[PDB]
């Protein structure tokens, strides 16, 4: 597996992160509490997942760049450039445990929800986010590629922040509106909130960093990562519900927050009109109780081996676009990704 | 006044950026939703303001550039970099009012404070933001100064970011901390919480896209821009308590939020032990009365008067600040600025 093999090394560099951060205090001691505040926010947020979208750009620079250009600094930009993505999902995930009102994250309690923290995490968010450009500049600025980074980043983001809206939109709280949840609606949402950030970025980033910045081969390589990013997103909605949390390190929010979740839109194509009135008066509210009445529901509908086939069913359709869309590049660079999320339980 | 007569064009050029943003639409309709839900957002928290940061780009690039290179897309650059100015803006004060549960800004209830929004604020305030990134692809990605503005508009939000975390590390909820209300602290807060971005930035902007961009000539803008908003702070601070809401648009929470602010650290310096006890019974908690008694304890020590005499010790310095650093830009590019926020009650 080429991401255990990388991935000791690509954590050994979070530290120098760490330092190259906290050492804009040098030249100006005034700002060293917020310094300190900055390192505590990066230590408790940006480690302690599986690092696999920061991974991903150092696998694939790998893979993309000859060995020969692959020089201690081209390293290091590399590493950097996978540690931004991080960094990007950090600022995601405090904001979104916020708006979602979670308990847990990565193994432990949400950072906003700390005593001490609560919305002042709004600013630590932002500050990771801010982090991202500030690497770029002090790791890439001499490089041809380094607007091509930054506009991904920034593309990305707003990407990304579009889809949130959709996703906050289609759930609205102290309403029940079922109706908005399609299928149609569905794939929208997850392209946008997880698809992009979350593969098309970090091997865009890559191929960036090794002189791919052609249209066409962006555009193919989308076909095929927009794709593995709406299945991922399948996964993490299932896996809200009936994943282990020890496994997955959160509690499940999506039945009490109303969203349109896979789980919900597969329920809704096959509700009865009495089961529809169940899931009616049961989601989108806190109660314990109605909440395991909806995954009564989904489990009496079967819902778990409908995900199983959809994820069988996925995987070879990925695998058929890695074959008609990966040329020129290395196959691989898809494969070892499609690898790393299917059967992925957490 | 300079700022009156480029206001109407500014703030007409409003609906031609709304119109521009919300054009995504176009080749993807399946974003729709979340287009209209940002065009609400714009128009409800970009609107209303006094536009003077915007302004200021505006103004001070009509000083800076040759009439004759002053063409019609020009303009459109300038006042759309304006329009970034203020977006920048838009997006600090949404994420600001839900961090200081502030109630009411700029005449009416805060964007977080209204049904159906919440928290649902933190995803509106960044994708404001992100439209400051998509405006400037959109109108200058094919100038010199694209990179220019882009790093400058980061770094200008990583130093304001950074300024508020000072803020709020030095005010803690529920616990009561006199001694770290300093002169010293005060300042750093200010300086990095609004002088960078209330100032520098859009002077840099203008600067920048006006072809100057030296590495002097920037820092001596610099230390006129600085000391101008760490008096703009100091005077939002008076304001906070002692200004009319109907002129200023919202409701005072510093006292409430046991804030670092200008205030408190003049009262420090002229309590008796008596009146520290006052200070420290009643500072940083939500009783209206313990408030009141705050305020009655200012009142007492004519920090009013004090904040008038500063008001003038200031504008003079600031005014000596333009004799010697203005130069070569026009003095005007920085007195237009001066007398905007000199005697202002808003
Ligand atoms: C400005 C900030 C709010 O923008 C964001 C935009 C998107 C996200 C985001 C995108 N994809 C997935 C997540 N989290 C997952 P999660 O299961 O919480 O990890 P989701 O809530 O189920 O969608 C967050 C987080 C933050
Ligand atoms: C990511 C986001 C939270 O970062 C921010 C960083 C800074 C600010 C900010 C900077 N200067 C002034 C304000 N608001 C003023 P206000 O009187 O609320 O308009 P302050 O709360 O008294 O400081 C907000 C707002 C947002
Ligand atoms: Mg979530
Ligand atoms: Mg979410
Ligand atoms: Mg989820
Ligand atoms: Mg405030
Ligand atoms: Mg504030
Ligand atoms: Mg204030």
């Amino acid at each position: 597996d080429v991401y255990a093999q990388e991935k000791q090394d690509f954590v050994q560099h979070f530290s120098q992160i760490v330092r190259v951060l906290t050492e804009d205090e040098m030249g100006h001691p005034e700002i060293g509490d917020a310094i300190a505040r900055l390192k505590e926010v990066l230590e408790y947020n940006a480690i302690g997942g599986k690092y696999n979208r920061g991974l991903t750009v150092v696998v694939a620079f790998r893979e993309l760049v000859e060995p020969r250009k692959q020089d201690a600094d081209s390293l290091q930009r590399a590493w950097t450039v996978g540690w931004c993505v991080e960094l990007l999902q950090a600022f995601f995930l405090v904001a979104d445990d916020i708006m979602d009102s979670s308990l847990t994250r990565r193994g432990q309690i949400c950072w906003y929800q700390k005593p001490g923290v609560g919305l002042d995490a709004i600013n630590d968010a932002n500050l990771l986010e801010a982090c991202i450009y500030r690497l770029l500049k002090l790791y890439c600025r001499e490089q041809p590629y380094y607007l091509n980074l930054i506009e991904l980043f920034l593309q990305s983001s707003y990407q990304t922040e579009i889809g949130q809206t959709l996703d906050l939109l289609t759930a609205p709280q102290g309403n029940v509106d079922l109706v908005r949840f399609t299928e149609k609606r569905y794939k929208s949402i997850v392209k946008y909130k997880t698809a992009f950030y979350s593969f098309y970025l970090p091997i865009a980033a890559a191929m960036y960093m090794a002189g791919i910045d052609g249209e066409k081969e962006h555009a193919n390589a989308k076909k095929i990562l927009l794709e593995m990013g709406e299945f991922f997103q399948i996964q993490d909605d299932y896996l809200d519900l009936f994943g282990d949390p020890s496994v997955t390190g959160k509690i499940g929010t999506d039945i009490q927050d109303n969203k349109c979740s896979w789980l919900v839109v597969q329920c809704l194509q096959r509700a009865t009109p009495e089961q529809y009135q169940i899931l009616k008066e049961n989601y989108g509210q806190k109660e314990a109780e109605k909440v395991a009445r909806v995954k009564a529901l989904y489990e009496e509908l079967d819902l778990p081996a409908v995900f199983l086939q959809y994820e069988e069913d996925s995987y070879s359709h990925i695998m058929a676009l890695i074959e008609q869309y990966a040329a020129p590049l290395p196959p691989a660079v898809f494969l070892g990704l499609a690898r790393k999320i299917y059967k992925r339980r957490k």
